[PDB]
């Protein structure tokens, strides 16, 4: 008597879909409150041209970041990120980044991250580019 396993919440079999409804789901259980951040940071954490994730991609993605042998590399580079910025206070401004990022090997990216913001920021946080990359 009982159960842990979209297989059956989803039941489309399609494999992937909206994590939204996964999160709810979720939410529905032992948790209560983080859909919203989760579901958010995930539609983000997506993009990849739909939004609709599936289960393996986070499963796969939780066993990529278990590994203890590439996270670390970039964490660096974020604490980094957290620390250097010092006028930030937590998001990195373009001047900011382009500098950061290039002074840091991004300077190709400078192209991508003054093209990755432009809603109403004008900056980029850890997330941001450690989104470009993730
Ligand atoms: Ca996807
Ligand atoms: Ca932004």
């Amino acid at each position: 008597m009982a159960e842990a396993l979209f297989k059956q919440l989803d039941a489309n079999g399609d494999g992937s879909v909206s994590y939204e409804e996964v999160k709810a789901f979720v939410s529905s259980k032992r948790p209560i409150k983080n859909e919203q951040l989760l579901q958010l940071i995930f539609k983000a954490i997506d993009i990849d041209g739909n939004g609709e994730i599936d289960l393996a991609e986070f499963t796969k993605f939780a066993a990529a970041v278990k590994e203890q042998d590439l996270s670390d590399e970039k964490v660096g580079l974020k604490i980094l990120y957290k620390l250097m910025d010092a006028d930030g206070d937590g998001k990195l401004t373009k001047e900011e980044v382009t500098t950061f990022f290039k002074k840091f090997g991004y300077e190709k990216v400078v192209d991508q991250i003054m093209k990755a913001d432009a809603n109403g920021d004008g900056y980029i946080t850890l997330e941001e580019f450690l989104a470009f990359n993730l």
